[PDB]
């Protein structure tokens, strides 16, 4: 889980790109060409939108 920290760069999410097994998301940020993972159960509740956009994919 220690290597889904993404959040903790404060930068803005924009995109899921890609997920994996607990479950976690690649998410991409905002207006940067980078990625990290992130905790579903906490992409959930800090940008629910964004984690609807990937479901509807
Ligand atoms: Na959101």
């Amino acid at each position: 889980n220690d290597i889904a920290r993404g959040f903790e760069r404060g930068l803005e999410p924009e995109k899921i790109i890609g997920a994996t097994d607990d479950l976690m998301f690649l998410m991409k940020w905002k207006d940067t060409d980078e990625a990290d993972l992130v905790l579903a159960k906490e992409a959930n509740v800090k940008c629910p939108q964004i984690v609807i956009a990937f479901y509807e994919e």
